[PDB]
């Protein structure tokens, strides 16, 4: 449902491509969203959907756009436009260098040495909900393995009460892929709404939690207000809530489909690293964007000031100008080039804590419930939208075959 195009845009570069329901999707997202990587396509087109912006295609532009945040500010990152403008969160919203203080502060509560001192409590929340899942010979992936455990990680790591979860998961799903019942902004506030009180709590009596730090963070020489903590806190729960979650879901039905990649990852362990980033190339799924901030020439393309350009993360590994046969998943593959978790100032703060998440799941699934299948008669169905998920995985397994370690 079409926004008739602006003057300044050619109408030779014009492809309607959907971001939120993509003409292939029955074949999958990637595949789905890959078709921007046709012959016939250019490396920067215009689509007329949700508003009308730009797509850069390839990963050569998308990492030349990401590094330029003086022409692609992140200050509207998020398609439409009404869901960009009213995104505030930090720091994603900032361009460097006001950008820098905050991301320091969010590193603080989620950066590799945070990772490091949860790790047996991360191994044990796996471990816990896989050995719970083991005797039953069947479970719904999705909710009950890809939402509970980075969830519940997160929740640990902010210091939340578990009770919270639904209400919480809920309301992020409506900023990366609603169904329509609220706008992003609505979302949002909610979010926000639910941190104040407890942003306040926390920063008269301190603490060891994500929330306590970030609350009684200092920040360009000052204390952090309660609504800039709001807004990085907003983030931090977006991001520990829907990434990982349906990341997880997209790598567990290509092992159930692929019996082979499967004992390969069982019989040689040490590769799980490896893997897992392989996999991080294969399923890509995030896909955000930049604001013109002023007219400019792009790759021979006129860009004019407040155009909004999406550039898919996920694309720049699919591209088959950076890595061989791209649909391939090949765990042993030598250069694994993407940009899954961004380029640029913005590159995800999150990373180290995903990898571990993935590669744990990897490890205690594996080591439990070796052998596992999706349940007959079912048909995956996936979503696309600024973070693109699985809907449903059911699984299926005989529990003779699991082990308990
Ligand atoms: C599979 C897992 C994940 C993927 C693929 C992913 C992807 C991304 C991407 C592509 C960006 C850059 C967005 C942009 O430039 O606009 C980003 C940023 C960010 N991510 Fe992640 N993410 C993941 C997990 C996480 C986790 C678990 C957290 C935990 C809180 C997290 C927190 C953040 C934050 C705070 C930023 C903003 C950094 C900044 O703006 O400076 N992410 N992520
Ligand atoms: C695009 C993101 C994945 C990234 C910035 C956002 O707003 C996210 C939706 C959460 C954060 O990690
Ligand atoms: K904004």
């Amino acid at each position: 449902n079409l926004a008739p195009l602006p003057p300044h845009v050619p109408e030779h570069l014009v492809f309607d491509f959907d971001m939120y329901n993509p003409s292939n999707l029955s074949a999958g997202v990637q595949e789905a969203w890959a078709v921007l990587q046709e012959s016939n396509v250019p490396d920067l087109v215009w689509t007329r959907c949700n508003g009308g912006h730009w797509i850069a295609t390839r990963g050569q532009l998308i990492r030349e756009a990401y590094e330029d945040y003086r022409h692609f500010s992140s200050e509207c990152p998020f398609i439409p436009r009404e869901a960009g403008e009213a995104y505030d969160f930090i720091p994603t919203s900032m361009d460097p260098p006001e950008q820098r203080q905050f991301r320091a502060l969010a590193n603080q509560v989620v950066g590799m040495p945070v990772v490091d001192k949860l790790e047996n409590r991360i191994q044990e929340l796996a471990c816990s909900l896989i050995e719970s899942l083991r005797p039953q010979g069947q479970c719904n992936f999705t909710e009950d393995y890809a939402e509970p455990f980075p969830i519940r990680i997160f929740m640990l790591l902010a210091g939340l009460p578990e009770e919270d979860i639904p209400h919480l998961k809920y309301l992020t799903d409506q900023m990366t892929a609603p169904d329509g019942s609220m706008t992003f902004a609505e979302a949002k506030e909610a979010l926000y709404d639910y941190l104040i009180p407890i942003i306040e709590q926390r920063r008269q009596k301190p603490g060891t939690d994500a929330i306590s730090i970030v609350a009684n963070g200092q920040v360009n020489g000052r204390p952090i207000t309660s609504d800039e903590a709001k807004r990085m806190c907003g983030l931090l729960l977006v991001g520990g809530l829907d990434t990982v979650v349906n990341f997880l879901s997209f790598s567990m039905e290509f092992l159930a489909k692929s019996p082979e990649h499967r004992q390969e990852l069982i019989e040689r362990p040490e590769r799980i690293p490896a893997a897992c980033e392989e996999l991080l190339r294969r399923f890509s799924l995030v896909a955000d964007g930049r604001i013109l901030t002023s007219d400019y020439e792009f790759h021979g393309v006129q860009l004019k000031k407040g155009d909004q350009i999406l550039l898919p993360q996920m694309l720049s590994g699919l591209d088959e100008r950076e890595n061989a046969a791209p649909m391939h998943v090949d765990f042993s593959r030598q250069k694994v080039s993407h940009t899954t978790f961004g380029h640029g100032s913005h590159l995800c703060l999150g990373q180290h804590l995903a990898r571990r998440e993935i590669i744990v799941t990897l490890k205690e699934w594996l080591t439990r419930i070796p052998d596992f299948s999706i349940a007959p008669g079912a048909q995956i169905q996936h979503k696309s939208g600024i973070v693109s998920g699985v809907q449903a995985l059911p699984l299926v397994w005989d529990p003779a075959t699991t082990k308990a370690v």
